[PDB]
């Protein structure tokens, strides 16, 4: 569990096989689309499956959300993706 109040909040990430690294935010999963040098654009990995166009921006140790999500988070599926990472 993670509970606390601070201006600069941390951020979680993930690493998958040939494809790049994932981003954990709002109990969801995103993929690094592009990088503006100092900024890194992401997109809900469920953009091809759940037709989710929800994008976000990561900077330093924080994160940002552009659009919303048309689907619900699956703590069950998200954890199954972290296991293959912590091993
Ligand atoms: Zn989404």
């Amino acid at each position: 569990g993670s509970s606390g109040s601070s201006g600069l909040r941390p951020l979680e990430f993930l690493r998958t096989s040939l494809g790049g690294r994932f981003l954990v935010h709002e109990s969801f999963l995103y993929r690094k689309e592009k990088a503006a040098g100092e900024k890194v654009y992401w997109m809900c990995r469920d953009q091809a499956r759940l037709g989710c166009r929800s994008r976000a921006i990561t900077q330093g140790h924080r994160i940002m959300v552009m659009r919303s999500h048309c689907h619900q988070p699956d703590l069950a599926g998200l954890e199954a993706l972290r296991q293959r990472e912590r091993l």
